[PDB]
């Protein structure tokens, strides 16, 4: 069915490799329409072998929507919108993003999408996992769905760069991570536990252990119990795929309907990807 | 306190009350009965020490609470089909009856409303019964959690007690107090709401128990297990419980809709014998 | 079998009422020997109807061992060793001791025992629960016992009056609780997970959720998992008893082989008991 | 890297490797075989894309790893009792074979040492197999936790797969690939250590799986459940896993002692067919 690009789905759940296109060149309307369709169908799409410039990265990201950096990451000099996920070979700090999450959900309007490009990565190690929150939602019984669909969740960055972060002893390195204001870390926002994607109209479960503090209105014990069940459910191996990186692979993921995590199995090896983030609207039900 | 015809001594700040100043061998005037019924509705489990009543007076007093109807599983005393036994011979090595939190016979389309239990001969110590309030278990859920669960129903059956799950496992009750039952009666399912309204007080109570509840209707096995596990942990917190110690001729009534109870098995090697008459109820409803 | 006192066990597991003795008077050797035997047998013993003076309380406690206040509680004026568990009718703060624990196990040598006396208590509400850690230990399989008997646990007061306490929003009232130094709150000690009682020689499980931070040498996830199973096991209703208070009831509990908790079911009612604490040796295996 | 006769491309930093530069239709010289065996021991699961071998060459290549012996439950291809099928017709609505973390046939006194699996016809996408390293699951337990558990043994049986627990439940495998089995063979127990030493590498591996492990020997049901649940959660973290995608004529070998695997059921409605020969092992030991 695709005529302007070649798409090879990665699993029966999510993920697709796209080839037959050169992202260094402008895309005609037909080629862009297929790309966007593949992005909305497969949720995480990746293009091996795209030796693009940083400006081309920026422009390509702009096709998905307004570009706008996430609060915590350092950017390359000359490009505030091009942020780094960079780990030096000798680092001993915590690996960025090494549990399931989606990005910056403590924001009133988290990103819609992220476009990541491998600069220099290990021959093996440092895969990124993804999973579908559409599948997590769809595999809940209708009874379970009706039960939880009216709930909201309180999100904040407290464990990442607020008071809880300051409490613990593990730190990120300053290679890619900025020093942040503690109160900014502890500012709370509220999102729906079940969101409707604004383009596809499909529903997705929307919670993550990194930023979700509690179910709004619940006791700590009620909220901890529901959220724990939902995390176990959503992170079943069945709902995941695994993306392996090579130099100049460019990947886009939908930040509303997927979760992702870094795999820290390359200790002692240099790894560097850049990324631009695409702004989103307020998550809504 | 407000009581003028009976003396009531509440047992904890959550449920339970001792009632004295009354002789259950004699008939009760309307004034004394109304206060007893009121104390039953206010305290959920009430008990009357020192009541040396006959089996017939036990039956008659039970009847004041509602029609009397034995539960399926228990043997009864000779000459009194309505008076059933909770009896454990000293030597027994079988499972102790009722030794986890439950309420009685909820596999029935219409479980009992109440039970009236009377001590015949019990150990100097050991063999207390614990009780907890399902009004309190419900009221301490957040308004959010209440709204979340109030439309759910739960499938109950006796499969673990005298159905296929019972037949599959190794432990048994002795035949001292427990009849042989049909396996299909054991496996027969009924559905009740997760949250019920008491037909007299109008108050709401959480309604689930691990002995007879199989699953939340319409949910997957893992969803149901996970929610019911949380509710069991919530309702069985020590703060919601009271503990009743038995003495010969103590007579006790519990509300079988808004409480749970469990036997404490801490008297192995000692004889224990209580009788009970069960008072019938209506379909639990929302 | 008791000839100098009358003892009435409370449950088949632990607990005993003692009568037939006047604690306002000196005890002969025979009466004291029976008291101590009952204390070692039943683990928590209580004497209704003992209108004693504070000095008599102190002296009676001294028969069990050296007396020595616990760090957190305020004492009555004129008697540093007589501490208060006092809640005013109008209080809205956290109830002292409202989860299962044993006292001050963050100390290198926690108390051996505590002697508590009711001054003024509600007609109903404010029971104290107790449970036996001998029974908790004895109902573990031999295989489970051999598995865990070599483990140690790190204890500290951090959740009660150290950094974790400072983090949260709930506070105890200053009615009975002193302001404490944070570092004193966070000082760690190490005890055996399975201790041998120094008088009876019987073994007891020794862990509590209030002061135990983690199994020494374990990861956070391993330790949280074992300790959770042990707490669920030890706090089964089967292992508990419940003590109801009346004015001038004097009770002694063994602080090594039991746990206890306050029951907060008297909101809006005044409740006041005093207590002296009896010093112990370093818990050992 | 150190390899001079084969090209090996590791799959993740934990386990798994692709091997190219070799034609399994031809015999392997000692030098090429030694490197393959070494890569098997180093990477635990290895796979060879593009190997259009006959069933006989499949059998012969398997044999290089150890004596070949079919597992009890799977049907075999006509004319090759040692070559068993993992085959799912497009229309099937039965349970997917192997769809949770396990290692093969651990109810046996001596489970297989390895399996060699070959894709005949598989979906364009969907039907990957996941693998994880039980060396890594063991090595990431603290020294304290290791000392704690290293003396324990676990009781295994096939009761959930083709024993009484299977017969009691509702789901079934189809008869496409699965034989009817004797219920008593299903319920027969064996005991293995919780922590095993690999008989060639000498390295230690955690050894438990939820499909066949019933309980820690000597423990109570609640103790065993609670410890095994923790170990399952620990060993199945995403960080310890790799995922293999299948293509026609890919041939893959896994170590059945130091890994676990699971089928991913994400291809309903599509035909999938792999064959496999199982290589026999010795009693797992400490
Ligand atoms: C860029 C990105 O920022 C991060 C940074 C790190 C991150 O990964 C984790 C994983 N586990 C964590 C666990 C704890 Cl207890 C605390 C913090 C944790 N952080 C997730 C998102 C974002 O969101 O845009
Ligand atoms: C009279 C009464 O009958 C019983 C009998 C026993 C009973 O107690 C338990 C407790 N835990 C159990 C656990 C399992 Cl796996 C099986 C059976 C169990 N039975 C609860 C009710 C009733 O309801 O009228
Ligand atoms: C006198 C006594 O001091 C206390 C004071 C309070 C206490 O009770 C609790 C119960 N649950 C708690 C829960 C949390 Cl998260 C924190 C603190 C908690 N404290 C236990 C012991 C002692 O030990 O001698
Ligand atoms: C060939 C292989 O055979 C099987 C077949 C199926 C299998 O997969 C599962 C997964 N989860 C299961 C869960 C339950 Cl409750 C029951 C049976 C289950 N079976 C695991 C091994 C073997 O070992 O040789
Ligand atoms: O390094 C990775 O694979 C992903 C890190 C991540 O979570 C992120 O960039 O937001
Ligand atoms: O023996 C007891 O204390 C209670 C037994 C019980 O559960 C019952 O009679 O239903
Ligand atoms: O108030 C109570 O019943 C007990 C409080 C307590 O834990 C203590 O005094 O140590
Ligand atoms: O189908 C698969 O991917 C693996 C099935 C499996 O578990 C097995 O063959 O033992
Ligand atoms: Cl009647
Ligand atoms: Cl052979
Ligand atoms: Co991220
Ligand atoms: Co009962
Ligand atoms: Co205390
Ligand atoms: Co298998």
């Amino acid at each position: 069915k695709y005529r302007f690009i070649d798409v090879q789905p990665l699993t029966g759940v999510l993920g697709a490799e796209i080839t037959g296109v050169d992202l260094r060149e402008p895309l005609d309307d037909s080629t862009w329409n297929e790309i966007l369709d593949a992005f909305h169908t497969y949720q995480v799409i990746y293009f091996p072998g795209q030796a693009i410039t940083n400006e081309q990265h920026i422009a390509f990201s702009r096709r998905f929507g307004p570009v706008d950096p996430v609060p915590i990451l350092k950017s390359i000099e000359g490009y505030p919108e091009v942020q780094m996920i960079r780990r030096e070979a000798n680092e001993s700090s915590r690996f960025i993003g090494d549990d399931w999450h989606t990005d910056s959900t403590f924001l009133d309007a988290p990103p819609a999408a992220v476009v990541m490009r491998a600069i220099e990565v290990p021959e093996y190690g440092g895969d990124t996992g993804f999973l579908s929150m559409y599948s997590a939602w769809e595999t809940l019984s209708p009874t379970m769905q009706a039960t939880i669909e009216g709930l909201n969740v309180v999100h904040s960055a407290t464990k990442v760069f607020g008071s809880l972060y300051q409490a613990t002893n593990w730190r990120f390195s300053n290679t890619s991570v900025k020093v942040m204001d503690v109160d900014a870390g502890d500012r709370e926002t509220v999102h729906p536990l079940v969101v409707t994607h604004p383009v596809t109209g499909r529903r997705a479960l929307y919670c993550n252990q990194v930023y979700c503090q509690k179910i709004q209105g619940m006791t700590d014990a009620e909220s901890k119990s529901l959220l724990q069940f939902l995390y176990e459910h959503a992170t079943k191996f069945d709902f995941t795929c695994r993306v392996r990186w090579k130099k100049d692979q460019v990947l886009v993921w939908d930040n509303l309907c997927t979760m992702h995590r870094a795999v820290p199995d390359y200790a002692g090896k240099f790894r560097y990807l850049t990324r631009t983030t695409v702004a989103g609207d307020k998550p809504s039900r």
